């Protein structure tokens, strides 16, 4: 009961450009592919977001390196 209609907006307006240290990234969540784009944005040891397009190469090797994070 309550704001059950807002689902959460895991997507991004843009992915980021720069190839991450793969390493510094610790879980990877799955952005949903019906917002703008598909996209997975990264979790760092600092709990930090970044978000990448799933299609673009060094954003699913990280995630082929990384686990998908369950938040």
């Amino acid at each position: 009961l309550g704001a059950s209609w807002h689902r959460p907006d895991k997507c991004c307006l843009g992915y980021q450009k720069r190839p991450l240290p793969q390493v510094l990234l610790s879980s990877w969540y799955p952005t949903s592919q019906l917002c703008s784009k598909p996209g997975v944005i990264f979790l760092t040891k600092r709990g930090r977001q970044v978000c990448a397009d799933k299609s673009k190469d060094w954003v699913k090797k990280l995630m082929q390196q990384l686990p998908v994070t369950a938040r």
